[PDB]
């Protein structure tokens, strides 16, 4: 019975939100509209016609993606009073957010009112691009006082491995918002997401919507232990905290099983379920011994009965699938959530793997280059960039790579 509100910021941010709530709404069975026991108040609220409607809040400096949502199939579903439109860079980004500070939070702030017991918000946004980055940490940092004990958690969607030509900055500048000012970071590899869908999926040109229809099953499994509630795993809290034993290793990976098919099997049990989220061609990101994972959440759906996941368990401690870290306890958790009532078994992993900060790294790796040649610093440099909050980031997000890589030591 726990609130929570979603910010969808520049197009990524609404193109996969968009996708987001057609999900959900399939689900609790809502229309574009409204209505036709689970726990719709989490993310939808109840309007004053009893009809519903998601606790969303659709935010861009650009008109063409909002549009192309209100002039849609779903254009009635959102509230038109959480709908706002005001560059290219982050700097450009993060400006137009303090000149639009009073305009967003007045969409922030009545949507938090209307929860009775709010617990936290949902960032959906890109790391590379402007609005996503600049925006997306300016409105990061705000969280983190005008509501300081709401938890924060957020879908990054990371560039593909360019056309751009400053993503490395952006970047570098939002990842330091993400280490300090976000409890919970599930990352959305772009290059991963992409491999999927033309390898397990055989598409020579996977489109964005297409893209956006994998992050949308993840953000939907993700979240279906607090939409079809048990007596665990309810508060979204209970989920981050399981995974994140430490501050700043907050930097999660996800993966799904039944990908794809409509070819029948012989038997497909909770085994080889979770025998799968552990390939990693099923894990959304893409890394390149040593690393080991921190912690590690299974979320099965459909019929199971809690005696043959004990017996998965042990087939993967006996077969060392899962090298987990050297400093503690080794565990791997298991929820089983149902599925909504309409339309075999369904697995969706979530873990905090070190190897994550290989992200981290690559993108220095950019950063670094492009800045030892003062390269396109004349655009950023153009609004309070007369001198470097870019040393401040690059140094922070060196401190996590420091910590993931020393959190698989041993000593750690
Ligand atoms: N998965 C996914 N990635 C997207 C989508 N739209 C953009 N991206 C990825 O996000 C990054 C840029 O996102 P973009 O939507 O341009 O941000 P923006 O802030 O809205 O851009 P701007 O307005 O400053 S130019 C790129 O790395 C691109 O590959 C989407 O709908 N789905
Ligand atoms: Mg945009």
């Amino acid at each position: 019975p726990r609130e929570i509100i979603t910010l969808q910021l520049g197009q990524c941010g609404n193109q996969i939100g968009f996708e987001f709530w057609k999900q959900l709404c399939a689900e609790h069975g809502i229309s574009p509209e409204a209505i036709v026991t689970d726990r719709k108040d989490v993310f939808f609220y109840q309007a004053d016609d009893e009809h519903y409607i998601p606790r969303a809040v659709l935010l861009d400096l650009e008109p063409r993606v909002i549009h192309s949502i209100l002039n849609s199939p779903y254009a009635k579903l959102y509230n038109p009073e959480n709908i706002y439109l005001s560059g290219n860079n982050w700097a450009s980004g993060f400006s137009q957010g303090e000149k639009i500070h009073e305009d967003i939070f007045d969409i922030i702030d009545r949507e938090a009112d209307g929860s009775d017991s709010l617990e936290g918000f949902v960032l959906c946004h890109s790391i590379a691009g402007g609005t996503g980055s600049g925006l997306g940490s300016y409105l990061l940092e705000r969280l983190n006082d005008r509501y300081p004990k709401k938890l924060v958690q957020t879908y990054s969607v990371f560039p593909n491995q360019s056309d751009v030509v400053v993503q490395p900055y952006n970047s570098l500048l939002t990842l330091k918002r993400l280490t300090q000012n976000a409890d919970c970071l599930v990352v959305l590899d772009n290059t991963a997401l992409n491999r999927i869908a033309t390898d397990r999926l055989h598409i020579q040109n996977p489109s964005f919507s297409q893209i956006n229809q994998l992050v949308s099953t993840i953000m939907s499994a993700s979240t279906t232990t607090l939409r079809y509630p048990g007596y665990m795993n309810n508060d979204l809290i209970g989920l981050i905290a399981s995974l994140i034993p430490t501050p700043r290793l907050h930097f999660l990976m996800t993966g799904y099983t039944p990908l794809t098919t409509d070819q029948s099997v012989r038997k497909t049990t909770v085994l080889d379920v979770m025998r799968r989220l552990l390939q990693p061609k099923n894990v959304m990101v893409s890394t390149g011994t040593n690393h080991c994972y921190i912690a590690i959440l299974n979320i099965i759906q459909g019929e199971v009965d809690p005696t043959q996941v004990h017996k998965s368990l042990q087939r993967i401690r006996e077969r060392k699938l899962a090298n987990f870290i050297p400093w503690g306890p080794a565990s791997i958790q298991v929820a089983l959530s149902r599925k909504s009532p309409y339309l075999r078994v369904s697995g969706l992993m979530m873990a905090n793997h070190t190897s994550i900060s290989s992200l981290f790294e690559r993108t220095c790796r950019q950063y670094d280059k492009l800045r030892k040649r003062e390269a396109f610093l004349e655009q950023f440099r153009k609004e309070d960039m007369f001198k470097d909050n870019f040393d401040e980031m690059d140094t922070s997000r060196e401190i996590v790579q420091q910590l993931i890589d020393e959190y698989h030591a041993a000593t750690r």
